[PDB]
């Protein structure tokens, strides 16, 4: 027996009006807002890696070791 | 016996108006906005990579070992 | 026995209104918003990546291991 | 028996009106604003990583060993 | 028998209007605002990392060490 | 006078506007005007008279939910004697 | 007077507007005006006498939901003597 | 005079403007204008009695959400002699 | 006079504008004008008694929510002789 | 006069404006005008006797929630000879 994440809720009543609700959030993301106005940008790249927009990434995983969520503008040149 | 990520909700009446509600979420991505006004981009690029658009990612997996969600602009060259 | 990303909702009632609802949600993209007003954009890309759209991807998977989910805008030159 | 990140709630009343919830967050990012106003970037890049935009990653993981949430803006070259 | 990071609520009534809610947050980010109003910046960057914008990470993990959340703006030659 | 001009290139865009207005716009958004929601009503034994002469009553359990632009939104109203000229 | 010109060009585009008036546009949107949504009633034993002489009365559950343009909305009137001139 | 030029250039973007006014936009985002939201009313013994003689009543359990542009939202309104001239 | 140029170059935006005025605009934005949120009530015996002649009146659980732009919003208004010229 | 210019570049932007306003925008953010939430109330044996003549009367568990622009915002108004010339 073992309890993870769990959001539980109970209600009992005889006469009237009762509301039972129960809400859970595992990698989520909510909420993102970007205005860019009047905004100049010159880029120069040569062999390598520029980034500029807007990135929102969620990830839930079970039982998976080494994962990664988000990996933005890198160079990787590994032997 | 094992609980994991679980909503539960549970309501008992006789008389009147009962409401019972459950809701889960796991890698979910809500609500992204974005505004460009006027904006001046540039780019040049010579064998690399340039990211400037939005993005959104969600991903949920079970049993999944070394899985990436998002990987954006990059440049590669494993020997 | 074991449970993993399960919503549960149970009522009882004699007489009146009663209501039940469960609602589950892996791996969803929900809500995205672009606007672009008065925008200058100007690319030159000689054998690379350049990206400037909206992307959105949602992915579940089940028992899988080195699943990606998105990769936008990359160069890959392994050996 | 183990209980971890659990949110429980209890009610019980004969006549009225009665509210039971109950809300958990695991891993959310949440309320995530910016702004840039007649901004000026220039950006020369020759083999490196550069990074500009906003970005916005949430994971949650059971039983994940080395996993890595963001990496953003790096240069690797290991040997 | 063991609890950790449990929010427990309960409550008793007979006649009135009861309220009971429970809330939990766990490696939760929220209220992140940024603004920039008439920036210059230029970046001259030569096989390095320079990291400009806004990085919003928030990562839960059970089971899991080794862990990095966040790697930012890092350059990696390990032999 | 407004001009705009592009000679000698190999892309170009030209365009001049002399005078715009922008209008309303939505994009992935969501609106409530006069909305009414989630409404729970519980009676048992209720005893109720009602005696009217010549007037407006609203009488009950009542929901109602307006939306007007060129006109007024009115739950009871008991008047006389209304003219335009 | 309004001039855009485009020369010596591989591709291009010469677009010249003299006035112009923009409109509103939904995109992905949602709207609710004059909406009821969710309403639950429960009676068990409602004794209930209404006596009406020349009035307006609204009786019992009722759910309205109303949207107009160029006009009232009314539940209940009682009135006398409505002239237009 | 508003005068833009792009001359020997290889991508070249050309854009003047006389007078300009933007607009309203809304890009992802919720409103909510004369909304009634979550009521919940229990009665088990009510007595009630009304006597009306040429005025407005709004009785009992009432959920009103209005939203005028042009007009007057009332619930109640016993007037008399109302003249536009 | 407004004058923006651009020669001898790869790529090159020249804009100019003569006047200029920016409006309003939402992003991810939640807005609340006239809400009501949250009521509950609750009555065993209530012995209630109304007597009303040329008047207005409210009575018993109310939830009122109003939005106007150009009228009044009023939930009891008992008045006369109401002339506009 | 406003002069922008860029000459003998490999990027360049050049940007003139004579006149500027800003406006408003709202990024992330909650709006609550006139809002009521959480309103809990309890009776159990109450006596009430109301005796209107020519008046304005509210009277029980009222929830009032108002948002007015260009007009006023009342609850009760007992007045007389209300002209406008
Ligand atoms: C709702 C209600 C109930 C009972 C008592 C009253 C006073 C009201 N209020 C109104 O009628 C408001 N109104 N008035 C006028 C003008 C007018 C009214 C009556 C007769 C002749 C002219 C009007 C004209 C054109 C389109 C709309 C409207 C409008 O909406
Ligand atoms: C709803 C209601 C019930 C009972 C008492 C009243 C006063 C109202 N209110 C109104 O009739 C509001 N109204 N008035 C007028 C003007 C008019 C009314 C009656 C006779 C002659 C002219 C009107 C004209 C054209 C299209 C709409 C309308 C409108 O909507
Ligand atoms: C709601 C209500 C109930 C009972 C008593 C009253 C005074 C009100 N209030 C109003 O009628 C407000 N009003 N008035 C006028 C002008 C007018 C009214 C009546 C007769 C002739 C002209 C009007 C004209 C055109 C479109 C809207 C309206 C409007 O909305
Ligand atoms: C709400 C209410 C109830 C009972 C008593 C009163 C005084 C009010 N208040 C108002 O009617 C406010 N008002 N007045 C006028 C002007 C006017 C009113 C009546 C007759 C002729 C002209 C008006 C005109 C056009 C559109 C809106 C309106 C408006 O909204
Ligand atoms: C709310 C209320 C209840 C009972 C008593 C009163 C005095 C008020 N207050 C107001 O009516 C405020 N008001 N007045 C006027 C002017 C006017 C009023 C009546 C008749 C002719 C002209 C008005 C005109 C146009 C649009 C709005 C309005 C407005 O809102």
């Amino acid at each position: 027996k073992t309890k993870q994440g769990v959001a539980e809720a109970a209600g009992k009543t005889k006469e009237g009006v009762l509301y039972v609700g129960s809400k859970t959030k595992e990698g989520v993301v909510h909420g993102v807002a970007t205005v860019a106005e009047k905004t100049k940008e010159q880029v120069t790249n040569v062999g390598g890696a520029v980034v500029t927009g807007v990135t929102a990434v969620a990830q839930k995983t079970v039982e998976g070791a080494g994962s990664i969520a988000a990996a933005t503008g890198f160079v990787k040149k590994d032997q």
